[PDB]
């Protein structure tokens, strides 16, 4: 293969953490509420600026191949972090310089690195139980406006508009979080199962105030095929009208002389039907047709396999929706009856589709918008005043989101670094087997130490007499290193996932550990 | 053809032996507990680790090109090792540079290197049959967990999990790895014939629970052609009807009016018929199906065998399940009636087949966990918090479980390295013929100390002392380099299969004796 | 054309001998059974390991042109000895540059290197004259163990191999050398039955990777008369195909409707068929039908004669091999089943027959019946435990093995280089025309030296002692350089092949002289 060049122990080892401490060292000035931004050069355009420490972490490569191979690594702990929880990086950062260079430094010609690594592992499965331990599930959706403030860097409004869409959605419902035009934030929500299909004809209009065709009760008929008929619509039309109720039909498109036979009894007879190209895009158009189906209880005509034929409906072939409204734009649907077993089946089969489906076609999303929650979806609309201020601006958002998810989900625990120091006494009663095993439980144990001393340190302040002010003081007081004093964490709000604390220190750790397991490193040649 | 460069005995000698050394201080610094990682730089993505030889040796190309031909003498040796037996690699690196250092050494003028490599390899010979002598096949599944844990560097969870799937899957039987998403081990077993085809219709569902299709004494109709037409599918529903059994029908569709009548013959009158398409590739399809044919006892409709039409069947045409289960993703069959001879004729097949074949298109794999099922299969999803550990942990599985089935299908004998220095006075009882010939065995019996002198000085000891005192030790005892002590090695596990220690010595031997009998290289101009 | 680069005399001489004497230093340390190997990287894999000269000689091209042109004109030497004779490479070489080095030295201003180049072609037919003179046929099958021993540098199992192939297939029979799994060699005889002819339809073919029809366990149907029926048979003999083989069919021809169920049968539903027009001529393809009926186990059908018919086929009345492949031109059949005991009784009418028929027309026909019949071939599966071994053992086994074929068809003569030396005294009753062909026949009387003095200096030992030594010692004897003392050569089974000693010196001389003559040289500029 290609010509290679390799080095041995401590010397290489110096050059790997000088990758390590590099990387660290950009990535941890942005943490904590003191914390500062990060440029980053863009190929194209203008620059990034981001608080984030893995999109700081991934943006540097680095000449020296050695260093790279640390960098690379750290970015790795970063990347695993920001995926498994969606904050905790910069700490996550931190913990792994900390622990890779505890890690370099103990050891010597009779030491056992992968021994010392089953022993830092150890120490974190301790560490992390009495991190769940500590965990108290959230209540008050003060709380959830606490986490999300916190996570957002103190943007007091961030937290209240992800409160109040999460309360209008659900705690497990669908938010999603776009550029606004407008200079300040705004929360949409969306309800039913919109997409953007218009009526084929004006004359199906009902309403003229607003131009919209209003339905309620209504039948749906979904067909994958085109309605250019053949009058393999009229039966659609006899039932609809047998039972006294609106008819919406969702086609291909509907056209011919079906199109003639719906504007004619829409105009003359007072019939109430509307029909609607299907959402359409290929082969998407038809997993969508099959996604109104299964929520709106009923089936899809035309072609799959087993073919269902538009000459033979029955009622229950159809579907039925508590509300429908329509525009020459777009398209609503409101509480369609269908199988809720069936509805989150299907749900749980389009995540399972998406989180394997490294595509980025990304439309999956839209289709898992579209099979609508319980209680909705909401869309963040970011303001400000230029579209680097609305990157970081969304960078902070998504994070708080993915933390008030992790809140709600696992819990909430003490935040400045906090829920990590008062793991150590834990550590203090632990039996190891052997020295190795000791210098690894000794690692993790100034490890845990380093999150409150580098937000302090960004605060401009003694931050290790401050981590040494915390341990002495009691287990609910911390440093507000914003507000530069010492208060009740959980009173004064300073409060963070027990998740996103759990899985940056395990990646952290994880990599790391590894990472001091070496002795000898091969790179290729310039 | 190519501009050339020629060299010229010892110096050249040096040179490829300088090669030899550098490859082999890499790798070396992996063996035993106490041995350590080796990052290997990826070109693409995030840096490799590992403990295995071979991934180590075959990572190393070298600029200067005597060198680089030691150096791929060496992954020669390595992969031999890797691809013969799956463990004892950096053992087989150390053998062979021993062999290649001590050689090159003893080289004069009145020297014959030729017949210092037939001496080397009588020398092979008369220790590899020594240690056939002192090979005791394994008995209880203790000393299975014992090989698996040894090779898997000391994690005993490994080899207990190894030793569980060994017990419930049988010591022949096919065990498999794959990544685990899950942050711990999974031992998962599969019983029957399963693979990834569902039911073409919802409506075949009987039993609510789950939404399966389960069926149990069934018959099983198998067409490598589509079946749409309604006169080749009714008269095997006529004869399933005949004799009260349920239906599965695998094909490469069901389609036309033959599937209408399936979902109508199943709505009404209750008839227990299910239809799933083949399991779908072209080529590799239509073996798939002749596999479950056999399997199930019968023969597959629509072939280019053949001479059989769908609507000319014979009850003993069909095949015979004890049971059967389908999923809308999934369909299992699991105790098929057919000849076994048969059917062991038919994995003989395919092991010789994919033997032959290094096209890496492992679908031939994927047959041989479907038709060897009806023992089972276990695959051992291992976990971890980053995809570079889960390679690692991966690699050493793959390692452990390499030699439990050598440790089986050859048997068990000292570990440590003990095993190769007891056979030493194996050496010391030849009769050499000339005075090569003896200083072939003499190589042999100086390189035969080498691995555990080398997995004690990775320990941080004094190896040599280790090898001495060994020598004068019993039999029975050798050196725990993990517990750091001398021990009984049977009785505290430590113990390798015999068919890696005879495999890395032999193929070791056999490279790098050929190696010392150079006197000229010749090597392209850079 | 390209700008070019021209030299005069006897510095461009120097030049281009610098080049061959650098070529043949580095092929002539191979030379003997204390000769050594050379090492020559490869661009794709790992490095060649090889004994043989002409291996070493084409591997060596050169960056100073000149010393290219030499190099190139001694691999043209030993490449043309290779193809000629299939050992004695390395010899040819030492002999080229023997007769290159002491032509340029004695040319000078008044010298005519043509009339040298006449003087010495002379003297080598005056050489290989009285080689033939010491040449003795082989006789005993010992000494063609001994030749291949000899040739194979030492390695009894490889003559004794080979000799036991040579026995079971005969001196003039097939054997061909290719790779093992096996970590040792094997020998393989097939016994099979080629002929001229070719199926009728290309759409009987079933490989698609090169065109020929593929079978194995195939029935075999002898048809003397042509087979243009209808269905009185063709289905009654494949009605009897039922327990599922492949069939061959020989006839005189088979066409009309026969042919066309056959290429009906074959194209629907794949049924293994071919056919094949008899070896046809006349009377002749009834006697080679008989004798494929006999080999394959089985009956002629069409023998009228009379007569069994057609119509009336059992299993019993086929025929059966092991495999049969073939493509347009000619049929193969590979082991065909039927009592030996039969089938040495058929030879042994053949023989018979061929010793007492007038009377030359039909020997020529009997001849090709007995080496069409009474068949077999080897293959040598050699073995080792890595690819590199493998190919030195190959190369080793081909030379020893075309080395044997030589023998065999010409002769033996002393081996070491005593049979080159005992001619030397032919030169000195020689009558030279004129000084310039004196020098030349002093050229090949120093030449003729050479080889044994090489094959003793690779011994370590003070070849020049050794030839004068020979040289003052009887015909008989010669110098063992393995035992390291003088011997009768012949009952010590030193022999080399006259064939390639004839031809080692006559192409080495041949292209020696030629450049002696050489005043002016033109090259490219780089
Ligand atoms: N006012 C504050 N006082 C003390 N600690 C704070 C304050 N605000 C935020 N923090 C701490 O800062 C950390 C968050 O830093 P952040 O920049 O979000 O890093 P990451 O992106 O890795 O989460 C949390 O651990 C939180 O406890
Ligand atoms: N605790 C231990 N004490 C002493 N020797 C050990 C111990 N564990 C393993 N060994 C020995 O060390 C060797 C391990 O080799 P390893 O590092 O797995 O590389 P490979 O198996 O590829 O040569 C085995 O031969 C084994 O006998
Ligand atoms: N034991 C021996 N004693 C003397 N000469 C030997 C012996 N074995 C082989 N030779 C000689 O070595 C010569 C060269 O053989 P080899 O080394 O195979 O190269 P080549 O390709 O020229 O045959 C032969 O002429 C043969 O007679
Ligand atoms: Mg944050
Ligand atoms: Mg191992
Ligand atoms: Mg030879």
């Amino acid at each position: 293969g290609s010509a290679k060049d390799v080095k041995f122990g401590a010397d290489a080892r110096a050059l790997m953490l000088q990758g390590v401490d590099l990387l660290a060292d950009a990535v941890a000035v942005t943490m904590g509420p003191k914390g500062r931004t990060v440029i980053i050069e863009q190929s194209w355009g203008s620059p990034k600026v981001t608080k984030d420490g893995v999109t700081v972490a991934k943006s540097i490569d680095l000449k020296d191949k050695y260093k790279n191979i640390g960098a690379k690594l750290v970015q790795d702990v970063a990347n695993n972090t920001n995926e498994e929880a969606g904050d905790g990086t910069t700490t996550a950062t931190v913990l792994a310089r900390s622990i890779a260079k505890e890690g370099f430094e103990k050891i010597s010609k009779g030491a056992n690195p992968v021994e010392i690594r089953r022993g830092v592992m150890l120490a974190v499965d301790a560490v992390i139980a009495e991190l769940k331990k500590q965990s108290k599930p959230v209540t008050t959706p003060e709380e959830i406006a606490q986490v999300a403030t916190i996570s957002a860097n103190g943007d007091k409004e961030i937290g209240n508009i992800i409160s109040d869409a999460m309360k209008k959605v659900g705690r497990k419902g669908v938010i999603t979080v776009k550029d606004g035009k407008t200079l300040n934030d705004e929360l949409e929500i969306i309800e039913g199962m919109k997409f953007d299909r218009g009526y084929i004809s004006p004359y199906f209009i009902n309403t003229s105030k607003g131009q919209k065709c209003e339905f309620q009760d209504a039948y749906v008929l979904l067909s994958e095929k085109k309605i250019s008929s053949i009058q393999s619509i009229v039966p659609a039309l006899e039932i609809a009208n047998a039972h006294r109720k609106p008819l919406v039909i969702i086609a291909e498109d509907v056209d011919g002389e079906a199109l003639s036979t719906l504007v004619l009894n829409r105009l003359k007879v007072g019939l109430q039907v509307v029909a609607v190209k299907a959402p359409g895009f290929g082969d998407n158009r038809k997993n969508q047709l099959k996604d109104m189906a299964i929520a709106t209880g009923g089936a899809v005509f035309g072609e799959e396999g087993l073919t269902l034929n538009l000459e033979d409906v029955q009622p229950h072939d159809l579907g039925k929706v508590g509300k429908v409204i329509v525009t020459k734009d777009d398209a609503m649907l409101l509480k369609g009856k269908g199988d809720k077993a069936q509805i989150e089946k299907r749900i749980q089969e389009i995540i399972e589709q998406l989180d394997v489906t490294t595509s980025e076609y990304e439309k999956e999303k839209l289709n898992e918008r579209l099979a609508k929650l319980s209680d909705g979806v909401a869309v963040l609309k970011v303001g400000g005043t230029s579209d680097v201020e609305v990157n970081e601006k969304k960078d902070r958002v998504t994070d708080a989101l993915n933390a008030t998810r992790a809140a709600v989900e696992e819990g909430i625990v003490l935040g400045g670094g906090c829920a990590l120091l008062r793991c150590i006494p834990a550590l203090d009663s632990l039996t190891p087997a052997n020295e190795d095993q000791k210098i690894g439980i000794e690692i993790i144990k100034r490890t845990l130490k380093i999150p409150a001393m580098t937000i302090a340190k960004n605060a401009g302040v003694e931050g290790s007499l401050i981590v040494e002010k915390i341990m002495q003081s009691s287990s609910e007081v911390g440093y507000d290193a914003m507000a530069g004093d010492f208060v009740n964490m959980v009173e004064k709000g300073i409060i963070d996932p027990t998740k996103v604390v759990r899985t940056a220190l395990l990646d952290a750790a994880g990599v790391a550990s590894l990472l001091t397991t070496a002795e000898v490193v091969v790179t290729e040649i310039p």
